């Protein structure tokens, strides 16, 4: 096992994710078999309890795993799937631990911190490491580990100290560490003293870097760059310039100009892994895939415009895997990608009464948008809005896509709006209330990947199409409710038929509306499916059928 | 004595020299005399032998002490005059307690650097802050440190230590520290973990800040302000925003409005220091006159452009007290200062040889200059530019101020093209060439505060009218070349009138050419003894010609 | 060339003293010539001023280089002869750069510790460690730097800084790092977080440890050695157990034991340096002579007492050339040492009404004593207490060894009591009181290695015989006084011979005086000169006396 550690720096949030997620994408263009681990400093067992407003949406695992935003980045980017122990946290680590004690496994020892907390971080490493992630039953050739956090924090404090005996419990040329500092650039001068005193905290305990890699607003001066070379003992050739770029895309593209292959080649002896002329075709295909999709984003010029309606639109990181799979969508398309950002509280008219400037904003908005996705958000306050949304989009022909709430709301408006029950509503936001026509029922969540089913009379519908009309959908679930079975047949009658469904029958999971272009709603979340050279399904079909072509779309997906 | 020190940060270059100059102008606004020193942890023992292309230009003192530059900023913003002894460098506390060893004053202990070095520093902060530095024999009342450098860094170890020991051997209540930090903003969001580790390291090197003062690209947000008074153990109301602004004359105003006078009379007792009403009186009128000149600032409008031509002119730090007596001279006019900066080099017709974008960008600027500043620069590489420039004025009637080489570039030009002997010359760009018109020749440094006396038929001059019709003028010499006085009759005959001279009669200090409207020049440098709220003469008459109203200021000094 | 640097700890006089010399002695013994450089972080020039109440006597060298104790420690050890360059200082490193600043050296760039200071530190070891200290004109093969006080110290800052920088300009497997450390046993448990504190130390200022050496009260456990070797990346072969031993002589064959050379001979490639083996017969000729003199040093048996009269004999580093030099003519009389520390103003009648057990303790030594030493002290104030104790041996027949000040209080003696001018004194003790029997006159220190010149009727005397009968002895300096010629041939009219001289003859250097066993005096030091396998032959001479066998030394000498 090789290991690359993405670390610390002068500030968090700098881009360690972004990093970790090119240099494993970088080195999978060799052919080898690369790994991921989020280390992540915070208590939290897992993300499933803790609100969107802090680290942005939580991700979901086959495994029905409520996990790190982190681990959705190296899915997508590496083409690997991930279980729960590929996520550290000090939670699990120190109950690990506690547990461990309870039952006597220590024998009578005291356990202290270094060395047992320490070395159960390199049991678990080296346990969940050699975890299968591919198609393939290999275990990896790399493992990528994120320290989350900056280094020189309390919380940090037991995990660079497992990392530095990680450093000697496994060889040298199997261990390599990338540090991720910021250059300040003030009154027109690029500083280097923060990524000094970030040195000094490594050195202090007991870690020097391979790599520094330098974010700034500019690209760095030559003479930055020496001096980052003198004050730290690498050469000019170990520190990467990783400036402010408008693409993640590219950066790959940028440490691929920049040596770092072809000098983490030389420091981990990647060349002396075995691997054959197969795996070394599988490499540069994927990396010629990629230059592809790099090109034809930059070459690109006709837009498509999406209004992504949700609450909390504001902080665009709890959509981050909405977002990545509207763009995959878009770049499959070849058409430039605008989300519009639409609060769907400011659609309801009471907004006119509060301020007038947002609810033109976003009646400005969804008047202009090609295609509408209703995201799969959390907490039923804004339903009246999304009401309206779903509305406009069935009213007057526009692209649709509806996902988890999504099914739910255009469910409730096709109930009060077409079947005529002006009052048929979400139980989760009125329970006690106790009305008669309960559009969502309870059927204790329904977590992770899930078989769903289509029902016999379905391959007229676009949804069935674009899932190459493949008998089963394999997809990841985070939902409590369904929608009721008693007004199925009531809504099937009216051309609102639920196309797919659960093994069992009970459970409605799919739908297309007869006769519009494209009103298509998932119970399941298709982001979390989403690859940056294979768009999900349901996008890709909602972003063609919001620029025209999906026609076209659908014939090359038949084939 | 109180003492302020200002000090460390993320970053160098941060803004402490503009904190400490705007707390001591404050301070002042309660009556109360300031002094400041600056301690550099280079170890140069003044800056008399440092090129300019390193911390700007060298600052000249009345002493002859080839200083630091920001001891120039301190005298013009307080209204103080300070000594070398002010300037504390490691080169000469070191080189204090060296000789001091030699000599045998340590009685045959040890020379430890602590406490020995140490208490050298402390006992040379209460010598120094003793001295007299107002136009009254009195000792200060508060003394300004600056603390150069970044703290936790090598070359600062034994100035923190000093200091950490003077907060005692002083009491508490005549100490406060003000620490600058630097708030980087990325992606939208403000980030406070820069600013958390310079507190470890005050902590680490046991000092406490009652101050934070944070440098950011935006105002603040107030939950940024909250988790700053968190981590360090501070009120909101001592943690102030000193953003980026376009002046920094509006710093002063920015922390009066942040309770920072507020703060400190209650930290440093600064009540109870016995006061008159006088001074409490003079207190505000310089407050009053600083909001006027402010206010003078924002809603001027109208321009005046000046040439500043000169070499290495990227590096704007290279003119910086020519920088702000121009300004001063612009703020007292009402007028909006625009410099041009010329490269005296790129005025020489071989440049349109070498690249013509740079030969018509440098005639484009001094074709567009209302006035000619030739700034008084450092070796003669750019005389044959500045020859045309002192040309074109002549030639053409635009106002020029000529400094110690704008004396002798001028008369090198008047002798080559009004008196007609073509070849005349610096003899410091030829020596051993030996040509027989030597207008420079030498008369081992004169430096530091002169008397010039005005020559009898002088009167006439707008030079001799500027200064007042005093008969002497004092200001500040650094050059080692004099005019020749065998060409001096030659040239009177012709107009050009030696205006002012040393006592002896033999140097050649002040001209005025008969009949243009403003060509003066000075072998002096004028810069140095130019203030905020009194403007430079010969600088004032430069941006009074360019502007029109040299008439109307000549009567204003008059009264 | 190959460093050794011997560091830091967790006190300051643990010890590397002793490793920096027994590791150059040992070094030897595989044919290699060893040089030393001794860095002191204090700020004095040379030790010439301070008194011996800190850090021991002042040590002398050949240059007149007034210098560090452990400059003689290394000279006695290795066989070698140092400059005044190889003691490095603080205020000699900052003096180097001042002066070469003042000069202009730096070409008009600011001067900072990092890089110039430290610069100037690996300049000066590079040009100090390539010196001849041989009787052969070859440059060393091995540098040992004595790294002086305790690392994380504000002192030591540049030193440690220009060392991590130093193993780097210089390559590895030609730098090696020793640390010298403290395991405390406290309630029979040997502790180890003291040295653990140690290492992070190291490792925040930058520097590894190649060994660690523990100074402890005991064996070290294998048990603790285990536990220095998990938190210190080293294997156990890398910590040498160094507990306190009675003698210092054994401390290189304890590491010899534990396999010190073997290790660093792998750990510098020291076998890659060219030997013939002449080199390699030497080096196990020094070794088996170091095994002879330490096996004498064990099985001998009957003692020698010798009475060293001085003042402050209870700081007995005042005196450690002195003791070296009395224990090296120990060994090679196969008789063991004891030292009588006698306070000479203990031996003044006086005493006896101050305290009596003061006054017969100082007798009851001087009494007990088979030989008696004046010791060459400094400061006046004790000579009438030495007074007696030459006039005891004078008219007793114990031997007698005068040094600078023994010259003089015996001659001062001879006069009062012999030529019988009863008044007659040190001129340096009474000097405007102008008595008129001078016996010291001043003839502005002689200083270093001069030569002195046998009178020629001088064979008869111990003195000339145990110097082999060499026509010139060269010896160190450190005198201001004489005694006064005026006064030699009334003297020499009594039996009290000048034995030799100054080549001038105006300066008188050694006598014996005629009929007594052994009553011999020398104005140098011969401390200085004194080798651990030949000792100084006056002190040889002193302690044959002392034994009896003198004749038999003698004979041995003659050959
Ligand atoms: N080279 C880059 N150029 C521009 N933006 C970047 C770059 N690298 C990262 N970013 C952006 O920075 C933001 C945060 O980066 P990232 O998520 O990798 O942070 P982090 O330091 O790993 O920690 P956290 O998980 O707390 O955000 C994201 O919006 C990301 O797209
Ligand atoms: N509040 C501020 N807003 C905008 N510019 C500022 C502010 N404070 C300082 N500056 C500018 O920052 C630059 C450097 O500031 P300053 O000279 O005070 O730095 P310093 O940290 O004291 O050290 P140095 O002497 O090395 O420059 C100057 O151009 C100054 O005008
Ligand atoms: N292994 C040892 N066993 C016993 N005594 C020792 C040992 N090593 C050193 N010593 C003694 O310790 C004392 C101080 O040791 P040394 O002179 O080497 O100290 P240091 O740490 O180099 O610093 P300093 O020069 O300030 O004394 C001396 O008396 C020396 O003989
Ligand atoms: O105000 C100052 C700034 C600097 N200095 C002295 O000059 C040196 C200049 O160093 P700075 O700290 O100004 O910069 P740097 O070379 O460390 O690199 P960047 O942060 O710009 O990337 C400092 O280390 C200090 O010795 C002062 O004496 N005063
Ligand atoms: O990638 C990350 C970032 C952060 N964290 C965890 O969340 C915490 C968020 O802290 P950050 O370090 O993200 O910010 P902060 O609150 O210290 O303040 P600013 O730098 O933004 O001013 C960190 O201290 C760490 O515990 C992670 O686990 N992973
Ligand atoms: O009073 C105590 C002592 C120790 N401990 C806990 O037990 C551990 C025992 O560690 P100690 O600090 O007692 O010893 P050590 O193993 O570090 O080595 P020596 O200093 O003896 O050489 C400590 O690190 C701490 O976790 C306590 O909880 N309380
Ligand atoms: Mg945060
Ligand atoms: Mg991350
Ligand atoms: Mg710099
Ligand atoms: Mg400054
Ligand atoms: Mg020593
Ligand atoms: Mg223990």
């Amino acid at each position: 096992m090789k290991y690359v550690v993405v670390s610390g720096g002068v500030i968090s949030g700098i881009g360690k994710g972004v990093l970790a997620s090119s240099t494993g994408m970088l080195l999978k263009t060799l052919g080898l078999k690369v790994t991921s681990i989020k280390i992540d400093p915070y208590m939290n067992i897992d993300a499933g309890t803790m609100s969107p407003l802090e680290h942005g949406e939580c991700f979901v695992l086959d495994d029905g795993g409520e996990t790190d935003l982190d681990l959705g980045n190296y899915e997508r980017y590496l083409g690997i799937t991930l279980s729960r122990d590929h996520n550290i946290t000090t939670g699990k680590i120190y109950s690990h631990v506690i547990s461990r004690e309870r039952r006597g496994d220590y024998l009578g020892k005291t356990v202290q911190i270094v060395p047992h907390l320490t070395n159960a971080i390199q049991d678990w490493i080296q346990r969940v490491s050699k975890i299968p992630v591919d198609d393939t039953g290999l275990e990896p050739d790399v493992c990528i580990i994120e320290l989350g956090g900056t280094v020189g924090d309390i919380e940090s404090a037991p995990f660079v100290e497992a990392l530095r005996q990680f450093q000697f419990e496994v060889g040298r040329e199997n261990f390599a560490l990338i540090h991720v500092s910021l250059v300040p650039v003030i009154h027109g001068e690029q500083k280097t003293k923060p990524t000094q005193a970030a040195i000094k905290d490594l050195r202090s305990l007991g870690l020097i870097p391979d790599m520094i890699a330098c974010r700034c607003s500019e690209e760095l001066n030559r003479s930055t760059i020496d001096k980052i070379a003198m004050f730290c003992h690498v050469g000019p050739e170990q520190v990467v310039n990783v400036h402010d770029v408008n693409s993640t895309y590219h950066v790959p593209l940028l440490l691929l100009k920049q040596h770092m292959i072809d000098y983490l080649h030389s420091r981990l002896k990647l060349g002396e892994v075995p691997l054959t002329l197969e795996d070394k075709e599988r490499g540069s295909q994927l990396l010629t895939n990629w230059e592809n999709m790099t090109k034809n984003l930059d070459d690109s010029d006709d837009v498509v415009k999406i209004a992504l309606v949700g609450k909390y639109t504001n902080l665009k990181d709890s959509y981050l895997s909405v977002t990545k799979s509207l763009e995959h969508a878009s770049m499959k398309c070849r058409r430039q990608l605008e989300i519009l950002w639409v609060e769907a509280s400011n659609l309801e008219p009471e907004t006119q009464e509060v301020d007038k400037n947002k609810f033109h904003d976003s009646w400005n908005k969804l008047s202009s948008a090609d295609g509408i996705l209703v995201p799969g958000g959390f907490g039923t306050r804004g339903i009246e809005g999304m009401i309206l949304a779903a509305k406009w989009a069935r009213e007057s022909g526009v692209p649709f896509l509806g996902v988890c709430l999504g099914l739910q709301v255009a469910a409730i408006e096709f109930a009060r709006n077409v079947i005529g029950r002006p009052n048929s509503s979400s139980t989760e936001f009125l329970d006690e209330t106790l009305l008669a026509p309960e559009d969502q029922v309870v059927i204790t969540m329904r977590l992770g990947l899930r078989p769903t089913i289509f029902q016999p009379n379905s391959e007229w519908s676009n949804i069935r199409k674009l899932y190459g009309e493949v008998n089963e959908v394999h997809e990841r679930h985070r939902h409590r409710y369904e929608i009721n079975p008693k007004i199925v047949n009531d809504m099937e009658s009216r051309g609102f038929i639920f196309v797919g469904k659960d093994e069992t029958g009970q459970r409605c999971e799919i739908f297309e509306l007869k006769g519009h272009p494209y009103y298509v709603g998932t119970q399941y979340h298709p982001e979390y499916t989403s690859k940056v050279l294979e768009p999900s399904r349901p996008f890709w079909g909602l972003v063609a059928a919001a620029s025209g072509t999906l026609g076209e779309v659908i014939k090359d997906i038949n084939l």
